[PDB]
RNA sequence: CACCCCAAUAUCGAAGGGGACUAAAACGACAAUCAAACUC
């Protein structure tokens, strides 16, 4: 359970009736100098008294509420049926059942269900006796266990008149499951039921009764009965608290205490101790290390634990069957008999240490076991045995280790208060807290420099024929223009003044732009600290260049009409409707916290399909054009709704927000600014474990929005009248270029005002404009996720550029693709582009590329090209019209977009071939037509109902459910539709191959590959990042004992460590720390080498170009040139092992990556916390991830294999 | 194979507990198996 958690273990009497007593959620908090301990809810925030506190602790943990609290609760004849009366007794057993006693049904006659009523009464007064004498048994054995609710199951199940009770159940089963519908209907009906408050627990075990589909075993009964004691919290364990003996030794016992829980953490004690003595066992530790002097220093005092025995002497009480904490007594009593006594023996600090990091340890291990044996016992684990959970050789391995681990986070925690500059006599909680959070911003900003800089090189490269290697633009000056220029990048770089007429380098660069990048790069990397800086550098000139730019992406809505307002001359009306909405720029600050539109749209799509309404959609075209239309609307609708302002004072409508605080706020209280509070509690939540926390909080919002949405904007979704078309192909076309009539409809577009305050917000501005949307997107979001952490509106601007940033990157491309091409001759376009070489038409086009657009038609010529005398009407109106072949070519975006790309040819082969075997039925048969508009739908409401109806349900129940379905044709019948199972299975293999098969030919795996690159390199990129920070924190920790020596700064070095390269004086030159003679640096290498940092050269971080891990990752190659050289599984190894010095990152690697597959593999959690290296051997190693399941059910995906495979090979690829 | 931390502690019913303070997770532009009795 928890202290200062969620469980309310803490108990305050009520306020208005003072008797009721009131259970409270209690918590710690750090005062200034101390922690205090608050109750923590939200009513009641009052300081406790730890003394008083520390014996409700003691007393909450011993109390025997169980039998009180049982029988208060419940009593024979409530305790399931609610079958009762007794003539005004309110409780008791046998007696007294007051036994065989809009529109009104009484009938003639139903004798029988007078027998089932008594049935019932034999059912629960049985089940509430069963109970009773099992509390009553003693201790009781039961509840004095920390597992506690499985003995009583065990208990429960075991040799008891439970089993009648399944008898009668069965019987009262039996009439109902064929005789009477009434019985039926009856049978369920004494159950309370539905009105004042029940448990699911206890409808899930109504919903197994009433169901004859499904067996009852007496399982389902026993393990509702510990969830009904536990939903009421009649049930806890019963703890002893340690014995004591006189009031002075129960004194002292709770002071012990309340500094073991209230007082002290890791602060608290740093701060408190101890004259010096933690420094001298690490000062102690690390030398020992060096020396090698250490492993036998542990060795030996193993042995001196004498585990054999142990292992002996707790191998005995688990056959003794509890499975229980009493395994550490044995382990506590072992220690006591083979280790001393007191006299033995009076020994150094140091010596004493490695004793309680032994034991402590050790004591770790027999969590392990015990951990095992309930994970055992239940399911599987399955099996493990203590053997080799003790292993002496194993053990010394492992004890070594954790030896390391603390030396390293003493000195790393100086250094991380060093390196920061935080007063070690203040050191708290509270402070680490929000040093944590900009950590974490800092790791993201420093990888964003770092693909701002892989961006960089490919515009830019080394004048000299000589160097190929990586250019360091921040923390650096002759550079020259790189040969392989997208010249999409030189308009934005010709914009920027960083490259002369010509393409000749600009004098600025040099000055404003790598200046300041490399100045604020250290600022982050060196916590600096200071005035920030540049008086200085940068002027608003120099940074209305920047806003000019960013003004100049957007389209103008006008143009922004290629989504047909064909569709909304209807309808013309709601469009004004909209625009006349009020909002106001100030931009509220609720806004922030609400979903983004991504979220919402797809409940908009829902609903607009859910609406039983609207017609069939035609071909598509249409349902591209009717909803892409409609989804951009929507997305301004989102977005102007939030905004409004309030309305005048004679509307009875409620703006959309007030509404909303409305409803996630009990009535009458509705003065609040509630939303920010439920973000913030969500994202605390979040933080403490809760992963659903965020999505559970969005949802709401959005059920809120999509009601308001119905009840106000009707009309949106409501389309009784449309056609399939041409009609309207010949109704946008009629109407384009009646130029005469040039007015469209258009929404309002808003309006831009950016802004820039700081050299910072426009390094970072300007980096924004030079790498990819995804890239930008995960350092907006961790802009977001900071300032609400931490509370602060610093980065409330950056934030809003990098949206603009954003949203212009991706309607500028709605706009080019679909309108201002595709040209559809592509041999012409090919010369139409190159004698090319705000508005759509028309520059925009600068995007459009001449190589692009010839490998573009390349591409695809060689997915249509027949093989022999075979060729193929397949991709016909997919590819090509229609007609036909060459004469037009049409736009698959997916393919188009990108095509960057230096990885496309080696990214695109494994999916290449395998886009020309697919079928189109799209097309080719009206059953493939079909199952598009009917269909795909069909079964994704019948998923939808089955697993609503499941949910909760117990794996081994939801098996048999299932079985039954399958099984019983009649029962299948009734959910969904196609009855029985087995015509539904083959409706879903048909969708299963439909989505197969579409996923190929619009090239949907480019856009999976593209991503999982990115991703991957992201995270690996921030493990450098983290490797990076954390040599400052070695180096300022080993200086700050008297470990090193360091006799300067240099300053305008980001790196905390020297190269080789020298030749002499590199110690003083290469890094940020300035060292005073080799021994210094040759003590550092070698106590670094202690704990698996290999600092001599060339030791995978110094190999000499792209050799090192260090510098593949954080140059990002494995976007730009994925396969080159290395297996990405073998570099994901290779930084796997450079972290390899610090246990708390073992597997953050692995469990990293992944992630990345999640959502389309099925990851093996259990295998992936196991040891072991993909890149060698290892071919059976994934394992690590298997096939993705649904309809649970656990249907095969409709690219289950082949995703999963993609990926293999991905990874593995080495060519 | 998570990791760190908490005593009078080498060891003492810590057989307990803390952890945005630490990884992983989460978040992420465009994009899915998980009081009682009376009132209904």
């Amino acid at each position: 359970g928890n202290l200062f958690g969620h469980k309310r273990w803490y108990e305050v009497r009520d306020k208005k009736d003072f008797k009721i007593k009131r259970k409270v959620k209690v918590k710690r908090n750090y005062d200034g100098n101390k922690y205090i301990l608050n109750i923590n809810e939200n009513n009641n925030k009052e300081k406790i008294d730890n003394n008083k506190f520390i014996r409700k602790y003691i007393n909450y943990k011993k109390n025997d509420n169980i039998l009180k609290e049982f029988t208060r609760k419940f009593h024979a004849g409530n305790i399931l049926f609610k079958l009762k009366g007794k003539e005004g007794i309110i409780r008791i057993e046998n007696n007294d059942d007051f036994l065989e006693t809009l529109r009104i049904i009484e009938n003639d006659e139903l004798e029988t269900k007078k027998s089932i009523y008594e049935i019932f009464k034999n059912i629960n007064m049985s089940l509430y006796k069963i109970i009773e004498k099992i509390i009553e048994n003693e201790t009781e054995k039961v509840f004095e266990n920390r597992y506690y609710e499985e003995h009583l199951r065990e208990k429960l199940l075991k040799d008891d008149k439970i089993d009648v009770i399944l008898t009668n159940f069965m019987e009262i089963r039996e009439k109902i499951k064929s005789n009477l519908e009434i019985l039926g209907f009856v049978k369920f009906y004494l159950n309370v039921g539905g009105d004042k408050k029940k448990s699911k627990n206890k409808k899930m075990l109504v919903e197994k009764i009433l169901n004859i589909n499904v067996d009852l075993t007496v399982e389902d009964i026993a393990d509702f009965v510990i969830k009904e004691l536990e939903f009421w919290n009649i049930t806890k364990r019963i703890e002893k608290v340690k014995k004591v003996n006189n009031e002075f030794l129960e004194k002292r016992r709770n002071r012990t205490y309340i500094k073991s829980y209230v007082l002290l953490d890791k602060h608290e004690k740093f701060k408190i101790e101890r004259e010096n003595k933690k420094d001298k066992i690490v000062k102690f530790f690390v030398e020992n290390i060096k020396n090698n002097s250490i492993k036998e220093k542990i060795e030996k005092i193993l042995a001196e634990f004498k585990i054999d025995e142990l292992i002996k002497k707790l191998e005995k009480e688990l056959k003794k069957g509890n499975c229980d904490t009493e395994i550490f007594g044995i382990f506590k009593k072992h220690y006591k008999v083979n280790f001393d006594s007191k006299k033995f023996s009076k020994k150094s600090d140091e010596e004493k240490e490695l004793y309680k990091i032994i034991y402590r340890y050790l004591k770790g291990r027999i969590e392990k076991i015990l951990v095992n044996e309930q994970k055992v016992r239940l399911k599987k684990m399955e099996k493990i045995e203590i053997e080799k959970i003790l292993n002496e050789s194993i053990l010394s391995e492992k004890i070594l280790k954790r030896v390391k681990q603390y030396t390293l986070e003493h000195i790393m925690y100086l250094g991380k208060l060093r390196h920061n500059d935080i007063d070690m006599t203040t050191v708290n909680t509270d402070d680490f807290s929000r040093l944590h959070a900009k950590e974490e911003l800092d790791l993201e900003l420093i990888t964003f420099f770092a693909s701002t800089n892989m961006e960089l090189n490919k515009i830019f490269s080394r004048e000299n024929i000589n160097n190929d290697e990586n250019i360091d633009f921040f923390g650096g000056k002759n550079y020259v223009l790189d040969k392989k220029i997208l010249n999409s990048k030189i308009k934005i770089i010709r914009d920027l003044d960083f490259i002369d007429n010509k393409n000749n380098i600009t004098n600025n660069f040099i000055r404003k732009f790598t200046k300041i990048g490399t100045n604020e790069r250290n600022r982050i990397l060196h916590a600096i600290s200071k005035e920030r800086d540049l008086q200085g550098t940068q002027d608003d000139y120099n940074k209305v260049i920047n806003i000019i730019q960013n003004l100049k992406i957007s389209d103008e809505e006008v143009s922004k009409a290629l989504n047909l307002d064909v569709v909304f001359k209807d309808k013309k009306n709601i469009i004004t409707k909209i625009n006349d909405i009020k909002i106001s720029e100030e931009n509220n600050n609720d806004i922030k916290y609400l979903p983004s539109f991504s979220k919402v749209l797809p409940e908009i799509l829902n609903l607009y399909r859910n609406n039983p309404k609207n017609e069939p959609f035609d071909t598509i075209e249409t349902e591209k054009i009717v909803l892409n239309a409609l989804i951009y609307v929507n997305k301004e609708l989102y977005k102007k709704l939030i905004l409004e302002d309030d309305l005048e004072e004679n509307e009875s409508k409620n703006i959309f927000l007030q509404e909303l605080k409305k409803t996630l706020g009990n009535i009458d209280e509705i003065d609040e600014n509630i939303i920010e509070n439920y973000y913030k509690n969500a994202q605390i939540s979040a933080s403490k474990g809760n992963n659903k926390a965020i999505k559970k909080y969005q949802k709401k919002v959005i059920e809120c929005y999509i009601g308001y949405l119905r009840k106000n904007y009707e009309e949106l979704f409501d389309f009784s009248d449309f056609k399939m078309n041409i009609q309207e192909i010949k109704k946008q076309i009629k109407d384009i270029n009646d130029n005469k009539t040039y007015e469209r409809i258009t929404v309002k577009t808003s309006d831009k005002t950016i802004v820039i305050n700081d050299d910072f917000e426009y390094i970072i501005s300007i980096f924004a404009l030079l790498n990819s949307n995804a890239v930008i997107n995960k350092i907006r979001n961790r802009f977001f996720a900071t300032s609400v952490w931490l509370n602060t509106s610093e980065y409330q601007n950056i934030i809003d550029i990098l949206d603009e940033i954003m949203q212009l990157n991706t309607l500028r491309n709605e706009c080019i693709t679909e309108n201002w091409n595709l040209n559809l001759e592509e041999f012409i376009q090919k010369m139409k582009e190159i004698e090319k070489d705000i508005k759509s038409k028309i520059l925009c086009r600068i995007i459009f590329n001449s190589d692009f657009l010839k490998k573009y038609k390349k591409e695809i010529d060689n997915l249509i090209e027949d093989m022999e005398s075979e060729n193929e009407n397949k991709f016909q109106e997919i590819y090509y019209p229609k007609e036909r072949k060459n004469e037009l070519y049409i736009y698959k975006k997916n393919l188009f977009l990108n095509i960057g790309n230096p990885n496309f040819d080696k990214i695109y082969g494994l999916i290449s071939n395998d886009i020309k075997m697919a079928d189109a039925k799209f097309l080719f048969n009206i059953d493939g037509k079909n199952i598009r508009k009917n269909k795909i739908s069909e079964i994704d409401a019948i998923l939808k109902n089955l697993n609503d109806k499941l949910n909760g349900y117990s794996k081994e129940y939801k098996e048999k459910y299932i079985k039954k379905l399958k099984e019983n044709d009649d029962f299948f019948a009734k959910n969904i539709q196609n009855k029985n199972y087995k015509s539904f299975e083959k409706d879903y293999n048909r969708v299963s191959e439909y989505k197969k098969i579409r996923d190929l030919v619009e090239f949907n795996y480019l856009n999976k590959i593209e991503s999982y690159l990115i991703d991957i390199n992201w995270k690996l990129a921030i493990q450098m990042a983290r490797f990076e920070r954390d040599m400052h924190y070695i180096v300022n920790g080993l200086r700050e004992l008297g470990i090193i020596k360091l006799s300067g700064y240099n300053t305008g070095i980001s790196r905390a460590y020297p190269k080789r390269n020298g030749s002499d004086g590199f110690y003083t030159t290469t890094a940020y720390y300035k060292f005073f003679d080799e021994e210094s640096y040759k003590k550092f290498e070698k106590i670094c080498y202690g704990f698996g940092i290999d600092l001599s050269e060339n030791s995978e971080i110094n190999k000499p170009e792209n050799e090192s891990i260090r510098n593949y990752i954080s140059h990002f190659y494995i976007v730009r040139n994925p396969f080159a050289d290395y297996s990405i599984a073998e570099q994901i190894d290779r930084v796997s092992n450079l972290l390899s010095y610090s246990t708390r990152y073992n597997n953050s690697t692995y469990a990293s990556v992944f992630e990345v597959f999640k959502k389309d593999v099925n990851l093996d959690y259990d295998e992936l916390k196991k040891k072991f290296k993909l890149i060698g051997n290892n071919d059976i190693l994934e394992r690590l991830m298997k096939p993705k399941k649904v309809s649970v059910l656990e249907l095969e995906s409709y690219n289950s294999d082949y995703i999963k495979n993609l990926i293999i090979e991905l990874l593995t690829k080495i060519e």
